[PDB]
């Protein structure tokens, strides 16, 4: 195990009793489909079932035979066709299917149907899943459909092929060998995807590069499209906003210039060329440095009406990201929503804005985007970040579903109870569908992908999740340990813990009870919360915590930023009083003397300590529980991930003791007798973030 | 086949009747030894024979039994002893072995016997070898001892994990895992270089990070070199002389200045304290804007001699690079010549030059490095390039196997005939203390290693040569496709003569006849030969072809550069006179007339044509050949050297017309009619050199 199937393992159901009942009830496959999308679902449960059950089971076309699993739709399989599913085939829309046991002609089946071919390949997968997680198949009667409507990964990858914020490898595209080389790489990436229903990947940075557009790359992405077609997954590109003027056929990029106008126009139709079924465009513009309509005094529905303009005529959409903020302004946590808020119901209804979970920088914890209930007039999807830009690279073991499933489940109260982030999503809250979820997974040529094996479980949550919001981190920790380690119960249950605990143990060395933004820049790697004197205050460490000798926290309240008015009200009075205002997200909002008594019974001083301590105890404790692991996971991985663990409590330390000594230094307060004090001290935890090998092969 | 495995692919012996035979003449395996490194030879004979045999084969020891092959040392193996091999035995050395088919105690027996355990590992290998390549046992009797004493591989490795000329992936060390985490692919790397007697390891970049001499990296470096030790695989690492001053340390880096002398020395100390067999260092100084004793009014025996001492007491020898030129000389080839003939002699005993095949830098084909036929009282070591800088990346098809051999079998007439480069390297021409040899491989991370399949030929034969520098390119060609590919004789001898005219065809599509370095700038992916006005002239294309309308061509004779006179009287001669001159040097030492007359028949300018026409056509056959094997080869690979044909071809082609072009706008000389006529005009191709996608993470300052 070399992590390369990640949890497509196609291995012999252990449960021997289990793989009997399996073996009885799936002999045959019957496949009367053979479109590119079908012959790929066929494929699939040839290779998963013969795997699973240990025997060969060959996709065929021919007299349906007792026991076998018939796949397809009403139009391209009559046996689907003569069960006359009606309504409930209707429910499950473009994308969704039916799994049922059930009989045709007497013939005892299970069914994979759905409306659509993409619906089917999904509905296979699930069928498969089923099997790998050893749910029983007697009874099965279960309909699925998704809840997004663009369920993207996104890939930071530069055309050099290093990966901004990658810790997995080098960009799984190879440029080089394009358009000629289809690697079957390209191919196992599509299925990986495709078993989570993503449907959609923009394959390029968003610090764009212009080049993406020529027409000797489209013939190169055009391959990849290819590529991933069969799979349902539709391609799109990051752009940079000056490309007219990067190409040299315009003097300037103004969206209101009708040469530009016609410079994207032109564009579009070259893309759907080479690509027919493009998807779109995703735009970073107008912040860090990345040129867009600002820069020609423009706004940010001018600059995304003209790209959408420019992509109406063959379907495509833009992806309009909302993560602006100039360095001018109070407070970087009012940033996007002061952008947005007045161009609400502004943009055109094939322009979708992607919003970061929170208004920084994906933190280890943040508090919803404002603008996801502010914005009522405007489609807007997800942006979740996969790699561990500041969850420790590819050495820390940090399960992201807990993130994922606190930012879907938080409660707005945009229009009333039930207004959830996942709900907003969806469309239901303020009616709208053109919906989406994209997840920045930054994986690379590893042969595992992902670097850290448990990088995996991240990406396998955000895919579940964006097909369904509701899933919980433990319902995805369950389904990915059992198809990527083992279905032993005594195994599942203690790292399924040690996998939810592992969000938290990451907030809690880095930065507890509201703090953020302590990382060494721009690296990210390591503590610095020291970090002042930078060109723009808002990529400093101090700028967040205002730390002092009487308090820490930064006042968003009506007597400070007042960033809490850009919440509903009852989100604005629950955070905005003390008594309610959750712990773990204190400091975002409150300056607090460090006396301030917490509900544990310690002060803020006291608590901030506990906090830094525990994150390294959860740590350990993880270590101790992957220890008692070696019976039920191979060699290799095992001896993997115990190593990682130990980079990661090694690690985990410095930050604790730079962090806490910081801190110290500023309050003044002694670090309680009961914790093990570090014996260096700040100067010299200054000093290890100045030569802490930084890991990764992209630099600032 | 995904080229994990490389070359050690223990897949079951195809032959029928010959799996039979190998079955019936080795049922089991008997060892006796239990050192680190008679266990790798043991579980690689295990792992080896039981898939080559399709039948578990298990190392055992327990009682002889009959048709065993038995392996180690009179010294761990009492039945290896029993035998009183004496002389001819003992002649092999610290690393040989003798392989041969006998009895021991009435049972009939294969041994592989050594006087050391890595001679046991390394006659392992070549066991393995010639079941793989299908080589009867039956009366075998054979022994081998390397010719060279280090056989070493260097690797351009950033501690970022960018490859500096690396298009085969992210360097194979993990920093940021290190050394918590014993990685498998560490020790599978030390079986690929073990597996050709390959005993060291250069593992960063020439152009030095002083970070690798820190504690904290010496610990991480400390857990590769005890991955690499049961391999025979000593570590080396590249240092940068600024080093002292780095670490803030000394206020100087002058080698005459006792504080540094002792900081080197402490150094050392550290180093030795968590690697106790540490090989040494690889050193790049004054080349390049890298640190070194010129820049302290120093020499480079006096900078040598400094590290060098503070190796001595722990038996680490200095490998100093003579990769040197200033911008200031009128020839760039005359560089390293005159740099280090002066200090012959003044380095001391474990000191080891470390020269490049040829006195310019890794060209498609440059004459031998005039230093290996003078420096008569300094230990030299040969430095050859595999990564495929000048020769396409990881997308064109170029076995260096022919390269290698050309230079290892160059008479430089140094003492008389018989003074071969092989021979100097060998240490017979000289008489000298060290001798070895470094290739310049930079793997990456890539499933496969080397990017393009064909690159691990490169490293194979490489490795082959370093043990014996007269095996030539056919033979090593031979044994990587039977272990990589196929035992089919319809495959192997078209495949073979492929390889064989891959390096020439590389040569005939960028610069044949001794042009050289016409290529784009720093990148060196595409072709730039009007490259004209860099900082240093010596880095551009027109500093070396000086073509104009009456001729082209570099004077190195008498009258110009008299670079000649560097080499012995004998090639001084041969080269000197256009009678004598071989036509694939012709450019490097005499500026000629566009109208001079060719072997061929053609004047000068209609042989550079053809030359750069029949480099595509010889990229086009490489093609049609590799179609006609589709049934030896698995779909994967094939399907993957396919394409990269495909792009090779292309990239031919645009070599081609925009070197042909240009050279025709400075000529004013019409492209003959038989010849396809570019399908673009020379501003199109000064266009595509701006544009085409440089397919390279690493990128020059
Ligand atoms: O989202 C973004 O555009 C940026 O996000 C930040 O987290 C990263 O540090 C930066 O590399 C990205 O370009
Ligand atoms: O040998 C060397 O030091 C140099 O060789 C040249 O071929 C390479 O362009 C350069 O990257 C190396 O540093
Ligand atoms: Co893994
Ligand atoms: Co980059
Ligand atoms: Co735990
Ligand atoms: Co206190
Ligand atoms: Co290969
Ligand atoms: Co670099
Ligand atoms: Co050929
Ligand atoms: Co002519």
């Amino acid at each position: 195990e070399d992590g390369y199937d990640m949890w497509l393992r196609y291995q012999p159901i252990a449960d021997q009793t289990l793989l009997k009942t399996y073996q009885k009830q799936i002999r045959h496959l019957h496949v009367a489909g053979d479109s590119p999308t079908i012959n790929a679902a066929a494929a699939e449960l040839q290779r998963g079932l013969s795997g699973l059950l240990n025997k060969p089971i060959v996709a065929r076309d021919e007299k349906l035979k007792d026991y076998s699993l018939v796949i397809g739709t009403p139009d391209n399989s009559p046996l689907i066709a003569s069960l006359n599913l009606g309504e409930r085939l209707q429910a499950l829309g473009a994308e969704g299917y039916l799994l049922e046991q059930t009989r045709i002609n007497k013939r005892h089946v299970v069914i994979v149907a759905a409306n659509s071919d993409v619906g089917v390949l999904y509905g296979s997968f699930h069928l498969l899943r089923l099997i790998q997680t050893q749910h029983a198949l007697e009874k099965l009667s279960l309909s699925s459909a998704p809840r997004l409507q663009h369920r993207v990964v996104n890939h930071w990858d530069n055309l050099n092929r290093v990966v901004e914020r990658g810790y997995a490898g080098l960009s799984l595209w190879d440029w080089g060998s394009l358009p000629n080389y289809l690697a079957p790489r390209y191919t196992d990436y599509a299925r990986i995807n495709a078993s989570l229903g993503i449907n959609g990947t923009v394959i390029n940075n968003v610090n764009a590069d212009p080049r993406v557009l020529s027409d000797q790359f489209l013939q190169k992405i055009a391959a990849l499209a290819d590529a991933f077609r069969p799979y349902g997954i539709k391609m799109y590109l990051s752009i940079n906003f000056n490309s007219p003027r990067a190409f040299g056929d315009v003097d300037t990029a103004d969206p209101l210039d009708p040469r530009v106008q016609q410079w994207w126009k032109t564009r579009a139709q070259k893309i759907y060329s080479y690509i027919p079924d493009f998807g779109g465009f995703l735009v970073k513009a107008d912040s860090e440095g990345q040129p867009g309509p600002q820069g020609y005094g423009r706004d940010h529905a001018e600059g995304a009406n003209m790209l959408a303009a420019a992509l109406k005529p063959f379907g495509g959409v833009v992806f309009w990201r909302a993560f602006v903020y100039h360095p001018d302004i109070e407070d970087r946590f009012r940033g996007a929503y002061d952008e947005f808020m007045p161009l609400d119901g502004k943009f055109a209804d094939n322009v979708i804005l992607q919003i970061k979970n929170g208004p920084i920088d994906f933190q280890p914890r943040e508090p919803f985007s404002a603008l996801f209930a502010g914005m009522s007039r405007t489609n807007m999807m997800m942006e979740f970040q996969i790699t561990q830009e500041y969850f420790g690279f590819a050495t820390h073991l940090a399960y992201q579903g807990p993130l994922f499933e606190e930012s879907l489940k938080t409660e707005t109260h945009a229009r009333g109870e039930g207004s959830t982030i996942g709900n907003i999503l969806e469309g239901k809250v303020f009616k709208t569908r053109h919906t989406g979820m994209a997840g920045v997974i930054n994986p690379g040529t590893d042969r595992n992908w992902t670097g850290h094996p448990f990088v995996q479980s991240s990406w396998y949550a955000f895919g579940r999740m964006a097909w369904d919001h509701q899933i919980s981190a433990a319902t995805a920790a369950d389904e990915w340990l059992r198809m990527t380690f083992s279905n032993q119960p005594a195994f599942i249950e203690p790292v399924k813990q040690m996998m939810l605990v592992s969000r938290e143990a990451g907030v809690n060395y880095r930065s507890p009870l509201g703090l953020t933004h302590l990382y060494s820049q721009g690296d990210h790697y390591g503590p610095a919360p020291w970090t002042d004197d930078l060109p723009r205050a808002d990529w400093t460490a101090v700028y967040y915590h205002r730390a002092s000798k009487t308090g820490i926290g930064f006042n968003r309240t009506k007597t400070g930023s007042n960033a809490l008015a850009q919440y509903p009200e009852p989100i604005a009075k629950a955070w905005g009083d003390l008594n309610s205002v959750p712990e773990d997200l204190i400091l975002w909002f409150h300056h607090l003397s460090w006396d301030h008594r917490m509900q544990s019974g310690r002060n803020l001083w006291q608590e901030l300590v506990h906090k830094y301590y525990q994150g390294v105890e959860q740590v350990r404790a993880m270590q101790r529980t992957w220890d008692q692991q070696e019976a039920y996971v191979d060699a290799a991985r095992f001896a993997q991930v115990k190593a990682l663990l130990q980079v990661q409590e090694r690690e985990a330390v410095r930050w604790r003791n730079s962090c806490v000594l910081y801190f110290q230094s500023v309050a003044g307060r002694p670090i309680p007798a009961n914790y093990e004090q570090p014996e260096h001290d700040l100067e010299y935890y200054k000093m290890l973030a100045r030569t802490t090998y930084v890991p990764e092969p992209w630099h600032p």
